[PDB]
């Protein structure tokens, strides 16, 4: 689809078997969502954004369906405040910015 | 044009008389701009995001010129890591999100 920005570009997303709502952030390289429990293995990671530095848990190869598009990647939990989702699963949906 | 997202997007704005570079930000609500001395009044504000809130300065109806497409609205000032164009001006270059 095409979506404009006069609104937050919020989308529906599928993980671990769970739908929430995600914020499509193009100025994010990285996916971080909310706390909340996953499965398998995870390794304990450091990501900094406008204020500074926060605690995530990171899980590799984690089936994500945003809006529709199936991706597999690289998804970090911890206290951000709004589910994200980064470059690195935004490229995999196809997604571009166009004016 | 059309923007990929295999890296930052990142584009050379002019405000004020000056040439920076600047993320394409989809996430962010507003324009921060890294600190620079922008004359005119203005107003405190903190903005908050990974890490917790930053204390900037908003300025209205500053005038920016992304990729050669005019805009006109608030920009923020302050200790951004990063000169950051915000949805308030994206949509008035016309830019979409698309996949
Ligand atoms: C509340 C929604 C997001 C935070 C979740 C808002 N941010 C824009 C976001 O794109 C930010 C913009 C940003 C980019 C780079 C450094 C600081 C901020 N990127 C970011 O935090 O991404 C992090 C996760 O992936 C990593 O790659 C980038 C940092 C990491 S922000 O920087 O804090 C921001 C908040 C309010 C205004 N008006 C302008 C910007």
């Amino acid at each position: 689809p095409q979506i404009t920005l006069w609104k937050r570009p919020l989308v529906t997303i599928k993980i671990g078997g769970q739908l929430k709502e995600a914020l499509l952030d193009t100025g994010a390289d990285d996916t971080v969502l909310e706390e909340m429990n996953l499965p398998g293995r995870w390794k304990p990671k450091m990501i900094g954004g406008i204020g500074g530095f926060i605690k995530v848990r990171q899980y590799d190869q984690i089936l994500i369906e945003i809006c529709g598009h199936k991706a597999i990647g690289t998804v970090l939990v911890g206290p951000t405040p709004i589910n994200i989702i980064g470059r690195n699963l935004l490229t995999q949906i196809g997604c571009t910015l166009n004016f």
